[PDB]
């Protein structure tokens, strides 16, 4: 999993579609993690 932004509002690198975003940028895919969802992990 790559670091790329968060998934949680109000974050500067704030942002919802995580896994569009991974998948658009390059990534298998993304999740924001399988348990601290907070930040936006591409899957990878």
């Amino acid at each position: 999993d790559k670091l790329i932004g968060s998934c949680v509002w109000g974050a500067v690198n704030y942002t919802s579609n995580c896994n569009a975003e991974c998948k658009r940028r390059g990534y298998k895919g993304g999740h924001c993690g399988s348990f601290l969802n907070v930040n936006c992990w591409c899957e990878t």
